[PDB]
Parts: C-alpha cells; structure tokens; sequence
C-alpha cells in the first residue's frame, strides 16, 4: 500500500546480501586480504550483482575502501562501467559514489581506468520528489557540483565532463545549485562552472531554460534562493558611474519584466504557491521596478477603474430599490395567512412614465456584465488569490445578472433570489478597492474597516429591502423603505437591533439565508479590526502584516497590466536602442552608502 | 509625463556621448596614450561639452583618473574654470566632481591651476529635494564637509574658501552638517568649520540662520538630530561647580523658549510634522523645561479652565432639557399619523415666571460663544493636531450655538438639528480635559475611559432627549424624562437596550444620525480600551502609548502659554540680568552620576 516501505525493506535487504556474499562482505570491510583469497583462489563470481544491482567495487565504493576497490579494479577492471542494475538507482556507476564521498584518489584511479563522466543516474532515488533527501541531478559532474568539492569538478572537466549536461527534469548543473540548501557556498562553486563555458555570446551555459521554462536565474526567483538571484544579478548590472557614495548602477531588467505570454519574473512570483519567492521582489533590482509601477499608471488606473465600478453597482441598486410592482391580486393571503406577501411581477411592465430612467439603467446593469464576461472569461483558459477573491466574485456577480435576466421574460415568481445575491456579491466586491510605525497602520488599518463596513451594509440593507418590499410592513418593518433600511442593517451589523425577528408569521426563503451571512461576516471584520488593532502594536508582525498587502498591491499591478492596452501603461525602464544599448529595457537605480 | 524618467534618460544619453566622443572616452578610460595622440595631432575639439555639459576634464574628475586629468589640463588650463552647462548640474566646476570623490592630488592640483572655491553648483540635481539622495549644498567647502574629508576641508579655506556661504536655500555649511545622515561623525567636522570663524563675538557663523529662519542648533531640534543637539548644547551650556557626584549646569535656555512670535525651539518641535523631532523635548536641556512648565502653572490652569467649561456646558443643557414649550395646537396629528410631534415652538416667550433664569442661562451660552470665537479665530489667521483636534470642535460648537440664536428670532421649525449638535460637540470636547509600570497605567489608562465615557453618554442622552422631548413617550419612551434619558443612553453604551427602536410610526430625522454617531463612539472607546488594557502590558510600546501623551501634554503646555497674559504664568528660568549674566534666562539643572 506504500513506496518508502519497500525502500526501507530493500536497504534491510541490501545489507543482508551483503552479509551473506563474502565478496560484498569483504567490499564493505575493506578485508583486502579475503579479496585476494576470493578472486585467485578459488575465483568468485567478480561481477556479483548484490541486492540493489551493485558490483563489489559499487559496494567498496560507498565505504570509501581505497585498497578495498584498487584490487577490485585491478582483478576485474570491467567493473568500472557496470552501472546499478537495479530500480532504485537505475545509471548510477562507481563514479558516481566516489564522487560525492569527495574520494579524490578513487575518482583519480576510476578516471584513470577511464569511467563514464557523462552516465546518467536515472534511478528513482536521485529523482527530485519531497521523499528525497537530496537532488543532485544525474551526472558525476553536477554530483560534484553539489557537495562542494571544487577538486573533482575541475577534475572531471578535464576528462571531459559537459558542463551543457541536462538531466530528466531539463536542469543544467546552474539550476541544480540554485536548488541548493547551502546558498552562500553555491556562489561560490557557480562561478566554477561558468569558467568552463564555451566563451561565445551565443550557447550561454546561464541562458540554457529549464524544462518548464526557467532559465538558473529565472529558477532562483521562483524558487526564492536570494543568495543566487543577487549573485546573478552581479553579471546583468553596470554601474554607469561612481560619485562618492552616490553609485548609479544600470540594472538589466529583462528576464524581470513582461512581454513573455507567461515568462516573466513578476508574473511567476506572484503566481506561485512558495512562500520564500515573495522577497525576491523586495531585491534592490525588482523592488525598484515595482513601485515605478504602482506610484504612476498602477494606483491611478485602479482608482478610476474603482470609481467606474462604484457607479455600476450603485445603477444596479438603483434598479433594484424601485423594482417592479403588482400588489398581490389574489386572495391569497386570506387562507395560510402565515405569508403575507403581496407579490409583484411585470410584463407589460413597459408601460413607460418614468420606467424608462430604470430600462435604461437595467440595460446598463446587462451590457456591463458580459464585460465583465469578456475580460475575465477569456482570462480563465490562459488561478492564484494572492490578491483577494475579487476575480472569483467578479464572475458570479454577473452569473446573478444574467440568471435576473432569464428570470425575467418568463415571470418567475422567485425573481428575489438570483437578484440579491447581486446586491451583496457586487458590493462587498468593492471593498477589494481598498489596496489604495504602529500609529498611521492602526489608523491605515481602521480606515480599511471603516472602509470594508459601510460597503458590507450598502450590500446587505439593499437586500433586505428587497427581502421585505415585496413583505408587509404592519409586522417586522426593518426594511420598510430604503433610508430605514441602511439604519436598521448599520445597528444590525453592531448587534444593538434584536435582528429582524418574528415567528407568528412567516418570512421569505432569503432573510434566513442572507440574514446567516451577514451575521459572519460582521463579526469576521469585527474579528480582523482586532487582529488589527493588536497585531499592529505586538511586534514587527506588522510588517508580516505589512508585505502581504505589498504583495497583493504587486499582484494586483500586475493584474492590471495585462488586459490594460499598449497605448496605456508605458513600459517600465529606459529602451536601450540609441542611445546604444542594444533593445532591452534597463532601470536606472542610484543608490547612497553611510 | 514625470521627470525622473528624463533623468534615467539623460544618464543614459550621457554614456552614449561618452561612448561615441573619443577624447570623452579618453578621459573616462583614463587612456593616457589616446589624449596625447588626439591633443596634439590631430587636435579634437578640447573643450567639447558632452551629453551634460561636461567638459573631458569633468569626465576625467568623475572617474578619478588623475593621470587623464593631468594632461586635459597642461593641454587646456582652461577646462579648470569650465563649469558644467547643463541643467541637471548647472554650476558644478572640476573641482567639485574632485572634492566629493577626496581626489586630493586632483585638488590639490585644481587649487595649483587656480580653481574658484566659490562656484556655486545650483543645477537641479542638487537640489534639497525627496528624489535626491544627498544634499551637500552649493560650494565646494560644503562637498568637502560632507564627504568628511578634513584634509579637502582645510586645504579650500587655505585658498579662500568662505564657511560664511549659503546655498540658494540660506543654509550654512553648519546647517547642511545637520542635515546628514553620519550624524556621530559629523560632529567632528562641525568642529572643524567652527575653528576658522571670525573669532569675534558679533557676526558668528552659528548665528546665521537659515532662509527659513532658523539657526543650526534651532535646525536640529526641528529636524530631530539628537548628536548633532547635544553636540551644540555643550557650547550653551555652563558647568556652576563639581561636588562630588553632582554637577550643576547652568544651560543656556534662549533659543529653546518663546518670545519670538514664532521663533522657539518648542513651538517648530509641537507643530511639525517631523517624527523624530518629538525626541528633542526630552534631552537634558529641555525635559527639565517643559517638566517644570506643566508641574506648575500648566497643570493647575489646565484644570481651572477646565472646570469653567464643565459649568459652561452643564448650563448650555440646563436651558436645553427645559426647552421652549406650546404642544402641537395642529391637527395634523390626525392625518399621516405616522408623524407624532407636538411641537415646540415660542416667541413672547417672554411672559416669565421661571423664564428668566434660562433667559440669563442662555445670555451665559451667548457671550461664552463669542469668546470662544475671540480666542480662537483670531488664532487661526496665525494649525497641527498633535495635542487633540480640541480647537477644530471647540470653534464648531460655538457655530452651532450661533446658528441656534439665528434659529430663534426667525420660529424655525428646525429648531433641534443645530441644538442637538452642539450638545454633543460640547461634552465630547471635555474629554480632551482628561490630559490631568503596566499596574498603574492600565489602571491610568482605565480612568481615562471612565471618563471619556461618562461624557460622551451625558452628551448624547442630553441629545437623544431633545429628540424625544417634543415626540410622544405613548410609544418609544426611551427619553421621556431626564433621569431615565441619561439611564436609557447608558445602558445604549453598553448595547444592552435594544436601541430605540420603532418602525409602525416615523421618528425626526436627528434620531437616525445622532444615534448612528452615538453606536460609532461607543466601540471606538471600548476598541481603544482593549488596547489601552493590552497595549500597555504587551512589551515597553506602553512608552510609545506614552509619550505621545507626555507630546500632547507639552503641545497642550505651550498652547496655554500663547493666549493667557503676562501677569500670569511667569517666564521659565531665571533672568541673568543682575546677577550679571547678560539679560538671557538660563535653567539651572543638575545630575547625579553613579
Ligand atoms: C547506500 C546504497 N548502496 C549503494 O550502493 N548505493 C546506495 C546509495 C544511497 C543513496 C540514496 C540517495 C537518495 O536518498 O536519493
Ligand atoms: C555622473 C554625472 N556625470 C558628471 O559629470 N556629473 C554627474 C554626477 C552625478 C551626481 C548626481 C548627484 C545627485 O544625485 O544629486
Ligand atoms: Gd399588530
Ligand atoms: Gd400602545
């Protein structure tokens, strides 16, 4: 039923063979006079493939038995090539272990010998999944990359190691460090394997891309190694000129910023579920970048198309505080007293005095929908809430639209329950506008509540005024008209009303419902101002308070400048092309040293 | 559409002339060789100004090559002069770009050629602006006093440098000093400066001020620079006698105190919206100041004014809970029944018997009015909230008892909206009079709301009386009379009473907004509670919670030091004039040290 029971059997079962095969026996306690009363006399199976497919230099090899494997070698030199014959480490050769065990006079005697330096180990060990410890890729080349030893890299370089090796996952021996623990000594052994590179402009070693698109230095922003992304940022930087401690550098800004369908940094950053890569960033490179673009284009942008979103919701309540209106006709409210709705629905509801102000305003509330439609639905076939639920309610805003619609021209009676999942979906949508020390942040904080509050009951009191228009007023008149209706819900939502509560008669299908989550979400912003009033003061938690705002103010720059046109949005940074630099886009960045 | 882009652009453009022009070129790779085989045949243009007015000496001065700029100078002394023409950096010489970079052989060669230490660099770069990450001044003496190179220093006034300059925005070399970030070692440089002044007591360099009329030592108050501070109060400071551990110093107490109108180091720290400048009241000159202003004088008179506004708002509702009078007489309680008033309106309301002490109650709300307004506007015309947004209420609430008046003499039916207002807006300003270890602050902090509570019910019960004495106690009784007015509101600051709370019949329209108000109020004090209660036993931010406090109190100090005249509230210090000090009021503060 499992996988790492069978690993775990196998290495119980691996020492067994061991245990039981003298020759093994002997490879892992080096006995090097048993090898030679083995191999001589009386000659024993030498190429012995133990449990996991190993030979007996495999085996002397893993315990770094120096005499143990010289022997070995010398008595049967074919056991060099033989690789793991087995699942598990399917490829890997007697390199491949006395490269990482840093035995330089094994490696040197097994080069000599003339061992493969391009094998690839492909067995399910050295696979890059959570159950492995370590990923070193599949070649003796990047083994020696990755546990540091400088001796055996330039060792294995000079009997022909490729340097342009790429693995299963299309990693080169660059990304593989980058997916290092140890960051500040991969720097180091980077600069290594770089020296080695053909020298031309053309057929980069750093420029050679992942298998899913990443190039080593694209591959330490999304994966957040900050150690490598600002040692690769030494080579793509140039410092126009030095002026005491004023340094203007010219940073490169290429492989950071748009125009890549989906390959760009910021869009990666932003899209991605780990957690590290959001400080890449903040890195005096990206963090220069995005805050040219939200000061200019992005905050004012997201303000009009805020202001524009303000008066389409308020037309579409507009439309609904005068709904359409029959009395109820029928004697029904005579017997089963209990509801007491005097119902209204219309069809020749054309009859027009002043019903053509709310058609025109109901045509507002339709064309406004399907874009909406057209700029998110087009949006979903090329999904991460970095920055709020706002694209999730965007849509079933306008799905509640268009269902009012079709719950028109058939004159349904239940023409309240599409329509006032609207009111609260296109209002509480809003409050997502508020992107725009402990003293200005528990204000800047309360002012996201005050915010966030007066949007939650212009949603919700124009639904329950809807809920109880069509009601009588004689019993439970919350929401009799609507300048009551924001009152009673403004005292609901601190709980000083008892809540619209009555149980002689009954009450439509949606206060019950509407009612339930206005309930929950007064508190939860009762329960997030605390949060805010407290965790601003704790600690510097208000900066974990404060970057998550940051990033969804970055999240959401980015979101507007997809859809936005050419003609708005200029590009970010100075094209290169006269004056001289060749066509990419560049940030000038100054920067003052004390 | 913004400015930094050109810039960017500029920088840019200025690599690209460099580039393109050998001799610019020449000068910036240092290439010795390049200028004698361009100089002297076949000769280039010499003085050509690049892409930002520079000269090739200016590049060879950016770039400190020293054996470039030597031949750009035997070639053409007259590139030394040459300043830059571009706007960016309109005034820079040679020298400048050689002092900064503490070139001293290029210097001490530019001084040999005979360069002006007196060129002013006004270019825009320059300028004291946010976008600009240093500002060292104008002259290069003051480039040299920044950088901290003494040895630049000394060798420009050893030519003739003038310390007395000023920039375009008349700071001093002094002033500029304090405006830079390395304040520990600054204070070394200061000293520097100050060596080779006038020496005569008349025309001081640490008198002149500043275009904006302060001093270096007033400057750094303003701008918060406590080294720089302390610095330069050890010159105004002077040491009485040494016994033992104590040292009696008398401090120089002049420009840390007001008779300029303006002019006073403590009125530039309470009206500034500089953060860091708070820190400066609490130094050793000046805690000791405004802690024997507020003990005395400030403390009692706080509280005497106080209990004048306690019995000049208790009376403004004396004449308001027993309002003008005549029930409704209308019929129009018959039809739209829905509106209940019996309103109260009243003209030969002379006719007295007991009306005549109101009569002189509301002469008492009139005349309190105006000398509100007396001291008030004509404080406005020469405004920071720091110590409570007391003046913006206390100014609308006389508004409000104005428009009362002009209420009255005209039998508006109105006669509630502007009456209702000014109860609260007179009560909730007493609150502001609450400025009279983790225990006793909690428990401090708790008196403070004890009695911000106790106001605000007595203002809003007060109103919600008013609201409901005309309308009918049949039903929603809440305020039928004083006693249970004030009860009802109570437990309504609680939300215990379900609010007032009627729809069959309708309600004047104060009650939907002066409740709404009241519901706001009641969560912020206890929201402000909680972090009183929490904020204060959380870590040491119970200091941050408190000097804001101890801010207010000195704003509120130096507030009541302004209007109250000379015969009260005596001056701070002790005048030196016989005993012979010289007519200044110096402080007399003395210290233990352990
Ligand atoms: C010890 C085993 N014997 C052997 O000859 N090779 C194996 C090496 C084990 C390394 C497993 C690496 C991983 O966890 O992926
Ligand atoms: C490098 C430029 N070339 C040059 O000849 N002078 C400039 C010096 C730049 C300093 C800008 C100072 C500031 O930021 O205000
Ligand atoms: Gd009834
Ligand atoms: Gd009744």
């Amino acid at each position: 039923e499992s996988w790492a029971q069978s690993r775990d059997e196998q290495n119980l079962l691996q020492q067994k063979r061991i245990w039981e095969s003298p020759l093994l026996l002997a490879a892992k306690e080096n006995n090097v006079q048993a090898l030679y009363k083995l191999l001589k006399f009386e000659g024993c199976e030498v190429h012995q493939k133990g449990a996991m497919g190993e030979t007996a230099l495999h085996i002397a090899a893993l315990y770094d038995n120096n005499e143990a494997a010289q022997v070995l070698m010398e008595a049967a030199p074919e056991l060099v090539f033989e690789p793991m014959t087995s699942e598990l480490y399917e490829g890997q050769t007697a390199l491949h272990i006395a490269v990482i065990n840093q035995n330089v006079n094994l490696v040197r005697a097994l080069l000599a010998r003339g061992a493969s330096v391009s094998a690839r180990a492909t067995g399910s060990v050295f696979h890059y999944r959570p159950h492995n410890l370590i990923y070193y890729g599949e070649h003796p080349l990047s083994f020696a990359a990755c546990v540091g030893s400088e001796e055996i890299v330039r060792l294995l370089i000079e009997h022909g190691a490729d340097i342009r090796a790429q693995d299963s996952l299309g990693n080169t021996v660059l990304h593989i460090l980058i997916l290092q623990p140890n960051k500040t000594f991969a720097c180091q052994m980077y600069n290594l394997l770089l020296s080695y590179d053909g020298g031309d402009h053309l057929k980069s070693l750093e420029l050679v891309p992942n298998n899913q698109g990443l190039t080593p230095f694209k591959l330490a922003g999304v994966e957040g190694n900050i150690v490598m992304f600002q040692h690769l940022m030494q080579k793509r930087k140039h410092i126009q000129w030095t002026y005491g401690p004023l340094t203007s550098t010219l940073y490169d800004l290429t492989e950071i910023d748009s125009s890549g369908d989906d390959q760009s940094l910021l869009e990666l950053i932003v899209t991605t579920k780990k957690r590290e890569a959001r400080q890449i960033l903040d890195q005096t490179p990206v963090k220069e970048l995005v805050s040219l673009k939200w000061k200019r284009y992005g905050r004012p942008y997201f303000c009009v198309l805020g202001a524009i979103y303000v008066l389409y919701i308020i037309c579409f309540t507009m439309c609904c505080v005068y709904r359409p209106l029959k009395p109820r006709i029928t004697n029904r409210t005579n017997p089963r007293d209990n509801t007491l709705l005097q119902q209204k629905l219309l069809q020749e509801a054309y009859v027009t005095p002043k019903d053509d102000l709310r058609l025109v305003g109901e045509l507002v509330s339709i064309v406004g929908a399907v874009i909406i439609l057209l700029v998110e639905i087009p949006d979903i076939f090329r999904q991460t809430i970095l920055g709020g639920p706002f694209h999730v309610i965007i849509v079933t805003y306008a799905f509640m639209v268009l269902v009012t619609m079709v719950m028109r021209l058939t004159n349904s009676d239940g023409e309240v329950v599409p329509m006032s999942f609207a009111l609260v979906l296109g209002w509480c949508n809003v409050m997502y506008f508020a992107r725009g020390m402990i003293q200005k942040m528990i204000f800047g904080d309360l002012m996201r509540f005050c915010w966030q509050m007066a949007v939650v009951i212009l949603g919700f009191a124009s639904a329950f005024y809807i809920i109880f228009q069509t009601e009588d007023p004689d019993e439970l008149g919350h929401f009799y008209d609507y300048p009551m209706a924001l009152f009673s819900t403004f005292e609901l939502f601190l709980t000083i009303i008892d809540g619209p509560a009555n149980y002689d008669v009954d009450l439509p299908f949606m206060y019950s419902i509407t009612y339930a989550a206005f309930a929950i979400i007064a508190t939860l912003l009762m329960l997030n101002l605390l949060i805010a009033m407290m965790g601003d003061t704790h600690w510097r938690v208000a900066h974990e308070r404060d970057e998550l705002w940051r990033a969804q103010v970055v999240a959401t720059t980015v979101m507007l400048e997809r859809k936005l046109p050419r003609c708005l949005w200029p590009r970010s940074g100075i094209c290169g092309r006269e004056y001289g630099l060749g066509d990419r886009w560049f940030l000038r960045v100054e920067d003052r040293q004390d």
